[PDB]
This record gives C-alpha cells, structure tokens and sequence, in this order.
C-alpha cells in the first residue's frame, strides 16, 4: 500500500533504479 517512513520506505528504494529519471517527460533531460 501507499506509505513510506521507517519500513515500507526501505523498499520502494528498489524501484529507484527503475524509478529514477526514467519517468516520461523527465527521461534523459539532464546530464549524468
């Protein structure tokens, strides 16, 4: 479910590598 603090937040950190700037409008719109 939707929630991130001192637990469920420890995860989501996984989608990062896939949730990074890899969105739609901001997908490769900056150096790095």
């Amino acid at each position: 479910p939707p929630l991130s603090q001192e637990t469920f937040s420890d995860l989501w950190k996984l989608l990062k590598k896939w949730k990074m700037r890899r969105n739609q409008f901001w997908v490769k719109v900056q150096r790095g």
